[PDB]
C-alpha cells in the first residue's frame, strides 16, 4: 500500500512515533520517503550478503527479521519480514521502535543521514493535523 | 530455444540492450554465453539455499521470479520463473534490466566476474552485424 502523505503522518502519531527516542515525526515521514515511497511492499536486495530490505521503513532480513533464506540472520524484531510487506503497519512501527533501540539509533538508515539529517523536514507533515 | 551468436546479439540490440546502465551488447552476450549457453530452457539448481536460476541470463529465484516452490519468494520481476524460460526472451530481458539498475551492475553474476570482466569480449559480436 501506498500510503498518501498526511494519512501516514495521522498514523505513525497514533502509533505513537512523534517524539520516539527523541524523533520527530517529521524525520519519520522523512525516513520513509526516501525508503520506499510510503510503499508498504518495497524491496530491495542485497547482494553482498544475501539480505533484503522490507516495508515502509526498508527493515533488514539480516540483523531485525526472519525470511528464513538470509544467513547470518537474527531475529530482533522476532518477526517474520512478511509481516512487514502489509498494509497494517502496525508490526513495522513495533520493528522500527527496536531498530532505533540500537547505539545507531535512526542513523542507522543510511538514507536518512544523507536525506534527512540537519535538512528542512516540515514539507513532510505539513498540513495534515499532526 | 538455444540462439545461435548473432541472432541473440541483434535481438538483444532490438530489446535496447546496448548500453543500458553502461554495459555494451558484447558483455551481455559474453554474460548470456557463460551462464547459459545461450539456452532458454537452461535452469542450475543450487542445493545450498535451495534455489534456481533460470533461462539465458540465469535469473535467480530468491528475489526475482516466482517459481512457487522456494519460500520466502520476493518476485521482484513481477513474473513466473517459468516466464524465464520461453523462446521469447523479452520478459527475461525485462528481468535482467531490472537487476543491472541495481548498484554493481552486471558484476551481480559470478561467472561475468570469472569470464568477462576485465577481457576482451568483441570476440561475441564480431560478423553479427550490430
Amino acid at each position: 500500500k501506498v500510503f498518501e502523505r498526511c494519512e501516514l503522518a495521522r498514523t505513525l502519531k497514533r502509533l505513537g512515533m512523534d517524539g520516539y527516542r527523541g524523533i520527530s515525526l517529521a524525520n519519520w515521514m522523512c525516513l520513509a520517503k526516501w525508503e520506499s515511497g510510503y510503499n508498504t511492499r518495497a524491496t530491495n536486495y542485497n547482494a553482498g550478503d544475501r539480505s533484503v530490505d522490507y516495508g515502509i521503513f526498508q527493515i533488514n532480513s539480516r540483523y531485525w527479521c526472519n525470511d528464513g533464506k538470509t544467513p547470518g540472520a537474527v531475529n530482533a524484531c522476532h518477526l517474520s519480514c512478511s509481516a512487514l510487506l502489509q498494509d497494517n503497519i502496525a508490526d513495522a512501527v513495533a520493528c522500527a521502535k527496536r531498530v532505533v533501540r540500537d547505539p545507531q539509533g535512526i542513523r542507522a538508515w543510511v538514507a536518512w543521514r544523507n536525506r534527512c539529517q540537519n535538512r528542512d523536514v516540515r514539507q513532510y507533515v505539513q498540513g495534515c493535523g499532526v
